[PDB]
């Protein structure tokens, strides 16, 4: 009745969350947030990126001029989305090194075509075929010019076209492979043509082959698509005596944030900086498990489906007349106004208060590292291809091995970051408890003794005002020193 | 005659300490440490669990084609296929454009399962053989290749199609003959120059043979260039040649699997090891390894370091008639039954005990971090090539830059990890010692004083039964308080 | 009776400075410390040091124009180098030519680091040699590439050439050869007779065959003609065969292939007289720091490229800048302390004093340098790498060469950022720990003769002259000497 008891404790919660640290695989903390994004709406947000839905068309069909893809002429995009249902309805074709041409056009992000009048005098022009119906007429690829005998002759063609602008020119052209020797001489007179497109830097010579194409959409013939880039100050030189599929001009090559993605996800009305083939995902978290193929500012792909960062101290439930005990035994599920506080027992009764300074001190540290964790947007656009449909060998072996190495290294960084941050999270919250106890230990000077359970036995009368003067940093030990030393030192 | 006792707090020491690295120190001595970089091999490739296929005198490509001394490899399968350096070609001279890619894709397929398809081939004679490819006592040829050639002194143009109506990728292996002389060209194919064209809906491959180019190999100044074509389901194979065709007899079934290939001369043995290197099989108990960067299976990660030692014990401090001394001075080499404990000196003499609770808290934290360091498995199969015999240029520069960049990043992660863990290992063990010392301090309340050297001066008769009460937390400070406050406070 | 007998005060503190430096930790984005150091090298003199690496200045010559033998590049014959520096002012003044896969030929010649050419005498009987053109003037005569031979009519005939050359010695042979693409059919028949030629260069491992095209080359320096350049490597025990009827540009021998530290770099930085292990296109940079933001293109032992332009490593304690009563480390630091990081301030009957503790000052300094030595020890010596800046639009191979380097920098930028944050959080902790250890060291040898005032100071309950204070500082303090006097003052008897 001539003493009081002051106890030091920290809060606790009835649920709790398990996290990983350097030490333990499962340790229970009060709060925790998720770092790995693993869900998506399924809708690609048409904002803030220019999304161009390919619909029934691939990038190459819209490039060449397949008539059902004529809506895509001169179109521009940030992310061009190819669908699975896309399909070819013009003349049969192949593209040697298909992936590269699809890659560089996607990076340019524009189908802006500029027409150029080549001379083509001595040949007839704009040949078509019934397999490429535009409307009801027999047409052909809109950006390709198909040359063929004039007055039953077909001379050697020497045609040039300089680049005097300050900007790169992509010329798309082709070589015909007739079904029979009849079709060869009917269109080109000579038994075998030769195609040679040249610059000051490059030269592409293609010998056409006769009847070397399988049956596609009514025809055993086809055209091989090639491309040539003409830098400023350079010149295009076409040289053919047969089977030339001429360019009607060039596509302008730009450099920008543009790329291409394969996805069947619907385009919706929303805003999201990050885009996956699964759909748009938020970029609030630092890591994501949705898909390694991403466009825009996105979390980093990791193998882990979950990585929980601890945002609170160890949870130690009380699991146990009225008596009070300190942090040594357990935490306090009854303290909701703070993380650290004082439970007292004195002459006027018993009470709880929380300590604002130490609680904010811990929170400021906890939420400072959250800001350090989330400050990395890391914005990426046109990357490498990460899923493949044909067997290719050496090059995709390296293209896979690079991406797979990238993911293992970031999965390592993520696992270690969460483990270090949490081991530091638990330690800093332990430190703020101990500092508050030692701060209270030293105010009391010689007026109290440490009971061992995180509580002080104060050897003098200590009304609610005196407890307050301990909580508040205003306890004067000299006022009570005599009364305390009397009760302490009895024989 | 004496009214006091001395209770000292200490930790253990060992005579054969081990040096490790920390964030601070380059060399600090601890009691125990374990190695993390695997650096030794038995020199044998364990045949379990993975299916090892010893290539013996055969390369994968010779076994693919059907070099008669490799006929045993027909239709064989593998998980890892081992090419010996003694392997050698004994059939018709040949070369393969993009040899690496064909070797890579066949290796990752993991099977030589062949399916005979009967092409029509009317108008030519099949199964041509040579003396430079003796199968048994007979002039023969590659077992999977059909060397077509004149019939009735006529060689008509060949139009053949074989559709892939399966649901699974087909691998056709074909070739092109390069005769030694003009006389040999016309005797075998009538025409002065041939033309081999293999076509899918997606690709075309047209080859025009050169005459006399090949150097003398095993009796012949001739040879065949091998090319490959993959026909996807629903697509169709179309062969077309007016000369020099080396035809396929069918397709190799393509599979997706854990299979790969490795260049090694290590002997195959009877044992079991998850990890395989060209040096031989290595244990994957350690997270890192310095044996070889070429690995197959669940393997440790390759690092540049040849030794990384993880501290698994506290700082080693030798203790070095003499008053008993605590941990502030030095450890205790005599302590064997624990890492922490008490030495006391009272009226019954001296004694030494160990504290289980503080020792397991240190041991369980050390085992907890080991289990997190060992938990990584890392199972990789078909990767990229990492050693090269020919000078190539752009592509292997990237293949070398990728692997060399990988090895540096993991060597950093391994070095930093050891330094972080050991600093934490030392810090956590020093913490347990401080926690046991403070736990004892507060049991003694006002009955003792901290002598400074990590020892308490207890101011009352404290027989062995009283020490044991302090040791297992049953000391009642009130029982000895009046006596102790008497002895402490004399003037 | 209040404080009747005299007492003394002994305070524990740490130094502070008026010009602190902000650094990053695991907790805080900006926390002020006393001393810091920069880890990211972000400046260069702009000069490529001619030491300790053998630098070769291309001047008006590219590596391939020196390779082929462009007459204004005759000084570069048989020259060697560690780093060869192509200049952007260079140019080709011989016969017009293109090189399919020019990047690979440039790369392997640079990696060999030598243009050591070994003349071999092929058997060109039946053809005439040393074909020259006026677009390639050497001296005042019409000439041609010094290391190429241009074969052409022999008595108005030019038959099928069968030519062989064995590789009888050790180590590889690089053969450089080409194919002429004549401007007109007249030039085709006036030089080669046959309508169309055919160049075939073969080994046991490979074929290379080329069917030349007429009039396929644009007008360059007076000629609508050109030569396509091709190369073949002949391993030991293998053999070179040249089979051609027309349009053959024959080699005069091979370049000896070596393997070593050699490479090539594109830079307009002037060469200077100085020594530096690291070379960038921007110039040479010091390799003391572990990271650099100058250029991702480097040669030699260089700091690693990172996106960050500054990463400051804390190399001192937390800076906390600082009634006649002294106070301790709990409140603030002591700007007055110059001779040490930690120390004591006291007030007693002889006055007020101050002294620095050398033991705990070194304990922090030695731990800080234990960090620096682990941080600064990373040499990282890389030589011939991959190309990292491109001028032509290529596609698939280009995307991977960019994605690999782009992924590398992001991974080291992470490692750099995390390392600075960990190293600084550990610095602040250890410097705080040494303060608390020095205070507890004093607390324990004072025994029952003082009380902790709570501000990092002790109220010592006995007369304590300067020699008394010095004993506490030297640790020679004996508490029993003062124990009776102190207990009498602490507790009233
Ligand atoms: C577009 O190309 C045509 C055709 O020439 C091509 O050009 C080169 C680059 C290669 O691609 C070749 O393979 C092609 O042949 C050019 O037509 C020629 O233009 C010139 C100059 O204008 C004409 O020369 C004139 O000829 C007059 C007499 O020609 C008449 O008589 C001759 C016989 O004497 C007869 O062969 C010809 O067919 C005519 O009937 C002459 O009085 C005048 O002074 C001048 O020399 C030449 O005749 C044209 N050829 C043809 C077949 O029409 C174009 O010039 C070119 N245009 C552009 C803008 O470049
Ligand atoms: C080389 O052989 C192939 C294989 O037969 C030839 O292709 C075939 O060409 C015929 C031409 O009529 C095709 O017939 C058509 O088939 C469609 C299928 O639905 C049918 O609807 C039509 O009424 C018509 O009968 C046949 O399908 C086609 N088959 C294949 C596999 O391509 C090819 O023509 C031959 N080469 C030459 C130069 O003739
Ligand atoms: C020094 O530290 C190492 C820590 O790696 C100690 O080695 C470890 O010792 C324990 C028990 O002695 C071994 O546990 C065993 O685990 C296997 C399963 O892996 C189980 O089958 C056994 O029954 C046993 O429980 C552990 O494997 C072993 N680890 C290593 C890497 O050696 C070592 O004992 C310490 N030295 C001293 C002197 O304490
Ligand atoms: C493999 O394909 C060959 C083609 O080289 C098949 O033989 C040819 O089959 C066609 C169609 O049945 C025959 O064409 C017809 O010939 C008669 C002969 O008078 C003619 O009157 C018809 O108007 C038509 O043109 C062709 O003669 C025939 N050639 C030969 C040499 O047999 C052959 O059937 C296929 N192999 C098989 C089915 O085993
Ligand atoms: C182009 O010239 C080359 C080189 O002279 C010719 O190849 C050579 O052909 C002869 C043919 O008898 C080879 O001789 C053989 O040597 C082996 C090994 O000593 C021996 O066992 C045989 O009995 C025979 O004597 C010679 O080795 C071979 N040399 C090379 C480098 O290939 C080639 O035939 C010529 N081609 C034309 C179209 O002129
Ligand atoms: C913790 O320390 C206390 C104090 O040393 C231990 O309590 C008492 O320890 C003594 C000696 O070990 C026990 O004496 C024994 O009692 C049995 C039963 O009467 C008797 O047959 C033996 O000859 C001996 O005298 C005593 O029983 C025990 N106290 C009680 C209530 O059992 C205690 O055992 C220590 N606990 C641990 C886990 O070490
Ligand atoms: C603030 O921190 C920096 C970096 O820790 C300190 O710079 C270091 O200063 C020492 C000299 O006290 C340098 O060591 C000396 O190096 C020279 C050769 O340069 C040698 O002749 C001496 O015998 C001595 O070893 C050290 O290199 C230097 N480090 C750096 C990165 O500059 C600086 O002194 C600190 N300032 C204060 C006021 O503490
Ligand atoms: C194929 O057509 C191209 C272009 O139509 C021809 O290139 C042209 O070749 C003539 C050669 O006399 C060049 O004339 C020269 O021009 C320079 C610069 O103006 C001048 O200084 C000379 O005195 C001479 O007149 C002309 O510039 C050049 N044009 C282009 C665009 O390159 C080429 O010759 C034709 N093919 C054949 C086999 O003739
Ligand atoms: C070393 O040399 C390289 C060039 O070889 C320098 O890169 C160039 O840096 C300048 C900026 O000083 C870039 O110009 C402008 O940069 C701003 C960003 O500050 C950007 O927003 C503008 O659009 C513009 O690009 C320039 O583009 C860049 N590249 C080239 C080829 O000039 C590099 O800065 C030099 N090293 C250091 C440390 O500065
Ligand atoms: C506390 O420790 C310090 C450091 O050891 C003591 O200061 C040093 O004290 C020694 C004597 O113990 C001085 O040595 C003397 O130097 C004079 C120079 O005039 C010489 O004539 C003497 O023969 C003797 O060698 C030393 O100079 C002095 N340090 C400095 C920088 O002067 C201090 O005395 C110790 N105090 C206590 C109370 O233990
Ligand atoms: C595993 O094999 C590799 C390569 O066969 C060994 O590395 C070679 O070591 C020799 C030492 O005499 C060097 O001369 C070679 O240059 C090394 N090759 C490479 C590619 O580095 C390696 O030492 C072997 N490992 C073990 C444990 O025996
Ligand atoms: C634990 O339960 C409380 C009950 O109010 C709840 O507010 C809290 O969100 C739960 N924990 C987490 C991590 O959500
Ligand atoms: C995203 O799509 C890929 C491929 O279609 C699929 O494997 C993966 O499970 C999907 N993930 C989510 C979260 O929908
Ligand atoms: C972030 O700081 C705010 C400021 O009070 C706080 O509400 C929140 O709980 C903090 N986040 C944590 C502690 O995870
Ligand atoms: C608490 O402290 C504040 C200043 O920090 C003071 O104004 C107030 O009076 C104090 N409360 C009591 C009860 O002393
Ligand atoms: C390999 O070839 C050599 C020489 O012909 C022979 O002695 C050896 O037995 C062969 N080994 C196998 C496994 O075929
Ligand atoms: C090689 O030289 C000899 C002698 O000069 C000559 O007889 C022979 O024809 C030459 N071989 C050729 C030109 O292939
Ligand atoms: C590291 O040691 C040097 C030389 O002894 C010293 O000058 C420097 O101050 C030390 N480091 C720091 C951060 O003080």
């Amino acid at each position: 009745n001539s003493t009081a008891t002051l106890c030091l404790g920290h809060h606790a919660v009835p649920n709790g969350t398990l996290v990983k640290t350097i030490t333990n695989d499962q340790i229970e903390v009060t709060n925790a947030t998720e770092l790995v994004q693993s869900s998506s709406t399924g809708r690609i947000c048409d904002s803030p990126h220019r999304i161009l839905d390919g619909k029934n068309c691939t990038l190459i069909d819209a490039l060449l001029g397949d008539p059902h893809c004529d809506g895509f002429q001169n179109e521009k995009w940030d992310l061009f989305v190819e669908r699975s249902k896309a399909f070819s309805n013009c003349y049969p074709y192949d593209v040697p090194d298909y992936a590269s041409l699809r890659s560089l056009v996607a990076s340019s992000g524009t189908l802006e075509f500029i027409n150029e009048g080549f001379n083509w005098t001595g040949v007839t022009q704009s040949g078509g075929s019934y397999a490429c119906k535009r409307g009801s007429d027999n047409s052909f690829f809109s950006r390709l010019n198909w040359l063929y005998e004039s007055e039953s002759k077909y001379p050697v063609l020497n045609v040039t076209m300089p680049n005097n602008g300050n900007f790169d020119k992509l010329y798309i052209w082709g070589v015909h492979h007739p079904s029979t020797d009849k079709e060869q001489t009917k269109l080109y007179v000579r038994a075998s043509g030769r195609v040679t497109v040249s610059t000051k830097r490059s030269q592409q010579t293609i010998i056409p082959n006769i009847g070397s194409r399988p049956w596609v959409r009514g025809l055993s013939s086809g055209i091989s698509i090639y491309w040539t880039i003409v830098k400023p100050g350079d010149i295009l030189l076409i040289n053919s005596n047969g089977n030339l599929i001429a360019p009607r001009g060039y596509f302008k090559i730009r450099t920008g944030k543009s790329s291409i993605m394969r996805s069947d996800a619907p385009i919706g009305t929303c805003s999201s900086e990050c885009i996956t083939p699964n759909g748009s995902i938020p970029n609030d978290k630092p890591f994501q498990n949705v898909n390694k193929i991403t466009y825009g500012a996105c979390p980093k792909y990791v193998k882990q489906n979950t990585l929980k960062l601890a945002t609170g101290m160890r949870n130690v439930p009380e699991k146990q007349f009225g008596a009070i005990a300190g942090f040594i035994e357990n935490g306090w599920e009854g303290m909701v106004d703070g993380w650290y506080g004082f439970r007292h027992q004195n002459s006027e009764g018993t009470g709880q208060a929380a300590d604002l300074k130490s609680t904010q001190a811990a929170i400021d540290q906890i939420n400072g590292k959250l800001n350090r964790v989330i400050e990395k947007t890391n914005e990426k656009f046109h990357q490498i291809e990460k899923e493949f449909s044909e067997v290719e060998g050496r090059i995709q072996d390296l293209e896979k091995y690079v991406e797979d190495t990238k993911i293992d290294l970031w999965s390592y960084n993520a696992e270690l970051l969460v483990a270090l941050e949490n081991q530091h999270t638990i330690d800093l919250t332990d430190s703020e408890m101990n500092k508050l106890f030692e701060k209270t230990r030293r105010q009391l000077r010689e007026n109290a003794e440490d009971m061992g359970n995180g509580c002080f036995k104060i050897y003098h009368k200590c009304d609610n005002a005196c407890i307050g003067s301990i909580r508040n940093g205003t306890y004067d030990h000299d006022v009570y020193r005599d009364e305390a030393l009397n009760n302490r030192f009895q024989i």
